[PDB]
């Protein structure tokens, strides 16, 4: 549709059961990312045509250094390399390229991931590939329901995640961060203590009032308002891993303003008020990066 | 004697395999196995749509101890085949979980680990998934000639009588595919390597395909009697890292599996399976899956 800016298909879908994230560095000349990105989004359209019931979406997104090159420095004014927070409590592993694929069918996501790798070829060095899965009752592996207060429905998710006007219209900022859960440590905590750590009840998933939970509770850290206006984000996080090996949450969020994500990280990691998130008692982040997801027509026009 | 629930279900969408060694007292496996099979029954009741099943199976040394040397006459440690071309990684314990729902399998695998606790040392945990059109990652449909329906699957996989009635022998072997090597082959050449056409999945006449084709290696008859097995194999891995097929088969006789391995790996006639051009096995083990009644009678 001329004069408009179409969002990449992976930002908005809700309740998808499976995802693949690929994070990679650029190995050679940045020009190689131009044709590869166009091939990949075309492949996504082909898979959507072949598998209409998968409800597939995907996003290509770029780190600061390569996006500044590809854009000539226009727009994406908030973009920067992911900093450390809490002096290293949240480590930084900023890469050049993020691919996020999500759908109702893991097997379709796998084919799409293979297509991404064929498009980019040896221009990229893959740093990790994570297969996310929705767990029972949409719970995080800790046993708490994850997603309840996420923006709901296309209209509100667009408001929160999608830039509305100007050169970046239809684009979004992305944050990804892989957490490694220590479930043995979690299971040493009583359920009441776990509920004070999160800020919601475990079985029934009821919010515990802000004046009845510690300021270190996760909800107290991240449910932030500025003069009454919530700093909302669109989360796409999923569980990942093996039962006997590494497992946790692959955190992913989209926002039209990087600012909202950063304020939540400054809060969680001790930089705002000297207190940190209680979830650090059982889980820790081991990666972190910021990316810019251009509109689809900005990709299709790379050249 | 009732069969363990994971042998017979067809067309699973996802599986988890856990291979482990015994670190503690062999007697710890008795109570743990009973706990786990009860967990599986509870999960089936909670998730009836999942069509969940699971199997606990034991390596030769531990099974001889748990059984007092009675039955399981064919059981032995997995040897190398082809003098080492197929490696051997025999462990003490196999747990196989399968269903329509990966997330249910994950909860079941956590329950297995809780039941066995620190008596076991996990050596491998593999998450299988059914790919598009039930194809192996090579692009060839996998499973077409597998026994179909409970009647025939019981005939092939489940021991009929005696002390082992309701049990089965299990073989597991992880393969690592090199899809770059595969993709350098023309499609006609790939078809002659497998023995079936790629898109349409039609058998190529045995008289017109190479004797090294996969089907010529594994579709074996003895005076016209097919040496059938029940395969539960699935794709696994990451797109950018290691990926392949996790091969898994059940049979009432270990013999049928072993004859296929001797054929594939050059021991029978000096010829090897043509798929070794692009994929290779990296683990291998044999296990005995007792009936449920036998498990209940352990401790
Ligand atoms: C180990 C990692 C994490 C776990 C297990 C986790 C878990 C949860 C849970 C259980 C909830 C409550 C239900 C819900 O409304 O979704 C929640 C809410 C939320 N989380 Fe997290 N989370 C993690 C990391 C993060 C990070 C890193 C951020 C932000 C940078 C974040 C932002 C949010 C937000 C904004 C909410 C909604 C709060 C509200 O408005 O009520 N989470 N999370
Ligand atoms: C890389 C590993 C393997 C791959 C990709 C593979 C793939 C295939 C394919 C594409 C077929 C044809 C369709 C079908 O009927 O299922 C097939 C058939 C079969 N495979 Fe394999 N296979 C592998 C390993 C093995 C092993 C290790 C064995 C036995 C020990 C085996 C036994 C069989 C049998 C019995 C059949 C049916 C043959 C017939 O009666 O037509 N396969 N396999
Ligand atoms: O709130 N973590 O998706
Ligand atoms: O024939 N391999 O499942
Ligand atoms: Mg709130
Ligand atoms: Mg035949």
């Amino acid at each position: 549709p001329l004069g408009m800016s179409q969002v990449q298909s992976g930002i908005l879908p809700e309740h998808c059961r499976a995802a693949i994230w690929i994070e990679a560095n650029l190995k050679g000349d940045v020009n190689a990312l131009r044709e590869a990105s166009k091939i990949f989004v075309d492949n996504v359209a082909t898979f959507q045509a072949k598998f209409p019931d998968a409800k597939l979406g995907a996003v290509v997104a770029f780190g600061n250094n390569v996006w500044r090159q590809l854009s000539g420095g226009e727009g994406a004014d908030e973009l920067k390399d992911f900093p450390v927070y809490g002096k290293g409590l949240a480590p930084s592993t900023q890469y050049d390229l993020l691919i996020h694929i999500l759908s109702a069918r893991h097997e379709v996501n796998f084919s799409v991931a293979q297509a991404a790798l064929a498009a980019f070829g040896d221009a990229i060095d893959v740093k990790e590939e994570i297969h996310g899965f929705r767990w029972v009752e949409e719970r995080d592996l800790s046993g708490f329901v994850a997603g309840t207060e996420n923006p709901a429905g296309e209209e509100t998710r667009r408001e929160v995640a999608v830039i509305k006007d100007g050169v970046d219209a239809g684009g979004s900022y992305v944050f990804v961060q892989r957490w490694e859960h220590n479930l043995k440590q979690l299971n040493r905590m009583s359920v009441p203590d776990q509920e004070m750590m999160i800020g919601r009840t475990k079985d029934a998933n009821e919010e515990i009032d802000g004046d009845e939970r510690p300021v270190t509770s996760h909800l107290s850290r991240v449910d932030l308002k500025e003069d009454g206006k919530g700093l909302k984000i669109v989360r796409q996080s999923l569980p990942y891993g093996t039962a006997s090996g590494t497992h946790g949450l692959y955190f992913c969020a989209y926002c039209a303003r990087l600012y909202n994500i950063e304020q939540q990280l400054l809060s969680m990691f001790g930089d705002t008020d000297g207190k940190r998130d209680a979830m650090l008692r059982f889980t820790k982040p081991v990666t972190g990066g910021y990316y810019f997801a251009p509109s689809l027509e900005r990709i299709q026009a790379l050249g």
